[PDB]
């Protein structure tokens, strides 16, 4: 609470009640700043404290962009994913539609070459 703004951002976790955790989160979050932000949200919830650190998470930036013509038999959504300092509010700006953060592991989006 200042002159600098957190935004609103709307973010999936696997914690039930409410499974997309809205938040207000700062302007210049990015995925692992809102990855720990959530970490927060979920602090024991459904336990996603597994991994108490933000550097084993990667965030989506999921933006859903329906179908005008028959591709999908329901709009859907055109999922992205993020690296530690993809900028989340630089992510929501990317947006051609309107979608939501996911909180996911990296170690769970395991198809990003090696990491280790």
């Amino acid at each position: 609470s200042s002159e600098e703004e957190s935004f609103f951002v709307q973010v999936h976790d696997v914690s039930p009640e409410q499974p997309l955790t809205v938040i207000k989160a700062p302007r210049v979050s990015t995925a692992q700043d809102v990855i720990q932000q959530t970490l927060c949200k979920a602090k024991y919830s459904y336990s996603i404290l597994s991994n108490p650190n933000p550097s084993d998470y990667v965030l989506l930036e999921e933006v859903v962009k329906d179908t005008t013509n028959k591709k999908t038999t329901t709009p859907k959504s055109s999922q992205r994913v993020l690296l530690d300092q993809e900028c989340v509010f630089q992510a929501q700006s990317k947006w051609k539609g309107a979608g939501k953060f996911i909180l996911k592991l990296k170690e769970q989006v395991q198809a990003s070459r090696e990491d280790k």
